[PDB]
């Protein structure tokens, strides 16, 4: 999901990534 890489590259490596990007998410 291409918005929610987005807050993970918002936040960085922080928020865990974004739960390392939803779990492998797109």
């Amino acid at each position: 999901n291409p918005e929610l890489q987005r807050k993970c590259k918002e936040l960085x490596t922080r928020x865990x990534x974004x739960x390392x990007x939803x779990x492998x998410s797109d």
